[PDB]
């Protein structure tokens, strides 16, 4: 269906576009594709990313409206469906896939990029489970020349955004993006989202700020992990743990079956 290609399979549909299993009719090589019709720009971010947690970008092509990404194949989905309702999943495989999601963003930060929609469904899984930080339609440039700018763009998934960006004119990158890789540990150990929106008018979130955890999701989640997800859903961003402390956090550090 393109050049050397064939489109097998939808592997599914993010905000514009829809991604396609392509296989290759000589080589029998397996990629991803994205078809699409700020394109120039997730193309020159894609072009940066070299990490083993970031899904690899191959190419484009342009054949008439139709723009073609080619990206590294996710053989095992998504995060999402390795997440039991109401359930998760065993703590040792949370801990594994939040160790690999913490690599994955530090070195996005590292090279000046923020994500801006983490969650389980961006969050992909190659053939050894081996975590991938996928679709860079909202990624953007918060570091240039070693100069922070403060973003202003609302944007992301509701139950995933962290506060600030629902408070404040304009915020800090890192410590939104930390805030959403703790709504997905949230997840990964409860099956369950534990609010809406990070909103006053929330219930559910006034009761996590009240320290109501004798409530769902939370009573379901050890005292160890509960303790990091203390320190990450942190309202004010200045008082957010920062990824160098996630790394020496107690539980980050248990040793787990
Ligand atoms: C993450 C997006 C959102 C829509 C579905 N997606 C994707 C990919 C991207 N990109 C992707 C990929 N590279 N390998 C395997 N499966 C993929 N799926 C489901």
């Amino acid at each position: 269906f393109v050049e050397d290609w064939d489109l097998v399979q939808t592997l599914g549909e993010g905000a514009y576009g829809e991604v396609q299993l392509a296989v290759n009719r000589v080589t029998e090589e397996a990629v991803a594709v994205k078809i699409v019709d700020n394109i120039k720009k997730e193309i020159c971010i894609l072009k940066m990313l070299n990490h083993e947690n970031v899904i690899k970008f191959y190419g484009h092509r342009r054949e008439g409206n139709i723009q073609y990404l080619f990206m590294e194949l996710a053989s095992g989905g998504s995060l999402f469906d390795r997440i039991e309702p109401d359930i998760g999943m065993p703590e040792p495989d949370a801990q594994r896939f939040f160790h690999q999601l913490m690599a994955g963003v530090v070195y996005l930060h590292g090279i000046g990029i923020t994500h801006r929609d983490i969650k389980p469904h961006n969050l992909l899984l190659d053939e050894r489970d081996n975590l991938k930080i996928a679709d860079y339609s909202l990624a953007t440039v918060f570091r240039y020349n070693n100069r922070e700018r403060l973003l202003n763009k609302m944007c992301g998934t509701l139950p995933y955004v962290a506060p600030e960006l629902l408070k404040r004119r304009e915020f800090h990158a890192e410590p939104v993006d930390v805030w959403s890789c703790g709504i997905v540990l949230t997840a990964m150990l409860a099956g369950e989202l534990p609010w809406d929106q990070p909103s006053d008018s929330c219930q559910e979130y006034s009761d996590w700020k009240e320290k109501k955890t004798y409530l769902n999701p939370w009573k379901k989640i050890d005292s160890a992990p509960l303790a990091l997800l203390h320190k990450i859903l942190v309202e004010n961003p200045s008082a957010r743990i920062t990824i160098p402390d996630i790394k020496k956090d107690r539980w980050y550090n248990k040793p787990l079956k």
